[PDB]
């Protein structure tokens, strides 16, 4: 079904650096692998959105 926005996560760590947990925002950008320092991502506009809270009002 193509109804869901995305809610998808990046690739399990760096493809070449398993220990290098590509951090968020490469110096204020995409995903940076502190090891190779690769930048993955482009325009995320914050995806997901699942509320995840306790008790609702409306």
């Amino acid at each position: 079904a193509s109804t869901s926005r995305l809610d998808a996560l990046p690739r399990v760590t760096c493809p070449n650096h398993p220990d290098a947990i590509l951090v968020e925002d490469y110096r204020a950008g995409d995903m940076i692998c502190p090891e190779c320092g690769l930048v993955v991502g482009d325009r995320v506009i914050d995806v997901g959105s699942e509320w995840r809270t306790f008790s609702n009002d409306k």
